[PDB]
């Protein structure tokens, strides 16, 4: 079977444990970053035949080495050079994600952006433009509501897709 390696990344509080477990089958690893005790969780799904193999990294807010965790998520992804990161981002928080999104661009890393919580926008009445943002982007943009089972599929066929390439 064709695999890959995704991982998953973002702020803390963006709802990416909830996102991993939702994507993971039932088999998930739940180990430690190797010489600390950071929790490395790592799971896998089967999507239309081929299977994605997902790892978890802390959740940060820069990749500029200021703390054990930024430290850890960059070495993954510059020496792991994972298929693809899905940068998980916050609908109401969304502005505080840009230099993470940014940094994530310029290490080179294959990008796709999930933005989660957008039934909490909803409910705050923040409106966001998502074409504005893959537009200026240039990064596919998926749009969920994880805690709701909302937009896990569009989800998963989105990351099928952007392991790929054009
Ligand atoms: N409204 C809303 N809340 C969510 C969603 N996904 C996660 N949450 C909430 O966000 C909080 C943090 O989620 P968590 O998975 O721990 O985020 P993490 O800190 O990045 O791992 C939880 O209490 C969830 O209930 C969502 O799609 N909508
Ligand atoms: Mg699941
Ligand atoms: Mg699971």
């Amino acid at each position: 079977m064709k695999s890959y390696e995704i991982a998953l990344i973002g702020n803390p509080n963006v709802g990416k444990s909830t996102i991993f477990n939702a994507l993971t089958g039932e088999n998930v690893y739940i180990g430690n970053w190797p010489g600390v005790t950071v929790e490395k969780k790592e799971g896998e799904f089967e999507y239309n035949g081929e299977k994605f193999k997902v790892v978890d990294l802390p959740g940060v807010y820069s990749l500029t080495a200021n703390s054990i965790d930024e430290i850890i998520a960059r070495d993954y992804i510059i020496n792991e050079k994972p298929d693809l990161v899905v940068n998980i981002v916050d609908a109401t928080a969304l502005e505080r994600n840009l230099y993470l999104t940014l940094q994530l661009m310029e290490m080179g890393a294959n990008l796709l952006l999930a933005l989660n919580k957008m039934d909490l926008a909803k409910s705050l009445g923040i409106e966001i433009d998502v074409d504005k943002l893959e537009k200026i982007l240039g990064v596919k943009v998926v749009p969920l509501s994880a805690a709701k089972k909302m937009g896990i599929e569009e989800l998963k066929k989105a990351i099928s897709i952007a392991v790929k390439d054009l």
